[PDB]
């Protein structure tokens, strides 16, 4: 039964968007409808955040502070030198104010967004010591994210995350691949690659990186002009944070809140070649996944990297071992689930026949009953308790 009313979030990673961009085409929903749409209508007030999806998670955890409590993005002086772009961003408008009032959020979250969601609430709870700390010698002013303090997250719950990262950063030709998953998304919308459209369509808001597409350019254009930029070049990049020693790094840091509920959903799409070990794609995965990166992800091996047999099965995009939640680099624990959901660690939901992109509806799975998911999901946020309690 309902045991809270904490409003849900949902988050996207390396590719997402607004409810206004790419012509109403849902990140939440794609060609099956609007995920947020549908928990409103069935009860379960339900927002949606939109982050730079090339950024770094860093970045895009100070984005979506802002856009919860309102104001300006604001990096970090400490951040902001060490990686040369600017300290402060966008301005919003806050899309709950609730939260500066002793509410709490749950927040749903897909591919990277699961690194940031779980960022986020580490910087909501701890702050940044080194942000603090320069604040004091160089006396520049620091945002409240770098203080701690906060209780705004009752539960993390993470769909497709790489935790460990992703293998698929390992392709030779992951770079031109990568903008090619891009372009294939935007194809799934019905927006062409090739065109230079008048209207934004989408943002990849890098504001901070002073990087915009111009007038007459296309999305390929800017692709080309985005792929020598510094976000894609830096560390302080989603690319960076999206691979295995970069997953492994933020895992380093970012730990689970005993004060927050946190699960995860790991998908997977393939079948086990039994000659070869390898994994192979299922019929009805998404075609850009099924010829450019399934074969890769379900062979690629790499001893001295601690790439073995296990991460093979994937989604055709992360491997689904690393999934469940952070485990290189990282003291989280993480409990199968057994019927209870417990505070302060993973809970593991199991792993989901469905690929990367059906999760969400951006490709097509009519036997993939997505409704029900997403409601279901709702129903079991709304049934966790603040503060619980201890018995036979
Ligand atoms: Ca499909
Ligand atoms: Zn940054």
């Amino acid at each position: 039964s309902r045991a809270n009313d904490a409003p849900i979030v949902l988050l996207h990673g390396f590719t997402g968007w607004g409810r206004e961009e790419m012509f109403g085409f849902k990140y939440w929903g794609g060609v099956r409808g609007d995920i947020e749409q549908w928990l409103n209508d069935n009860g379960y007030r339900t927002y949606t955040l939109a982050v730079g999806p090339l950024s770094s998670n860093w970045d895009r955890a100070c984005e979506a502070y802002a856009q919860l409590v309102g104001g300006t993005v604001d990096y970090g002086a400490a951040h902001a030198a060490k990686h040369g772009h600017a300290r402060f961003g966008r301005t919003y408008p806050g899309l709950l104010p609730e939260l500066k009032r002793g509410g709490r959020i749950h927040i749903i979250a897909h591919s990277q967004g699961g690194q940031t969601a779980r960022m986020l609430v580490s910087l909501l709870e701890n702050g940044s010591q080194e942000e603090r700390e320069y604040a004091k010698a160089h006396n520049v002013s620091l945002s409240p994210l770098f203080e701690g303090g906060h209780h705004f997250v009752l539960s993390v719950t993470t769909i497709a995350t790489p935790h460990d990262g992703t293998t698929l950063v390992n392709m030779v030709d992951f770079t031109d691949r990568f903008f090619d998953f891009q372009k294939a998304v935007l194809k799934a919308a019905a927006v062409a690659s090739n065109v230079p459209y008048t209207s934004q369509v989408y943002d990849f808001k890098l504001d901070q990186w002073g990087l915009r597409r111009q007038p007459g350019e296309s999305f390929d254009q800017y692709f080309e002009r985005l792929k020598r930029s510094p976000v894609w070049t830096s560390t302080d990049t989603a690319r960076y944070d999206l691979s295995v020693p970069g997953a492994e790094k933020l895992n380093q840091w970012v730990k689970a809140s005993p004060n927050t509920y946190y699960l995860s959903f790991a998908t997977e799409r393939t079948y086990r070649g039994a000659l070869t070990g390898n994994y192979y794609p299922e019929l009805g995965m998404n075609a850009f996944s099924a010829v450019v990166c399934a074969p890769f992800l379900g062979s690629y091996r790499n001893a001295t990297l601690g790439i073995d047999d296990r991460w093979l099965e994937n989604d055709g995009i992360v491997n689904a071992f690393s999934m469940n939640g952070p485990k290189r680099g990282s003291t989280d624990r993480i409990v199968p689930y057994d019927g209870t959901i417990k505070k302060g660690v993973w809970n593991d939901m199991g792993t989901y026949n469905v690929d990367h992109l059906e999760v969400i509806g951006v490709d097509p799975n009519p036997l993939f009953d997505i409704r029900a998911f997403y409601l279901r999901l709702a129903e079991q946020l709304a049934s966790l308790q603040p503060h619980h309690h201890h018995h036979h």
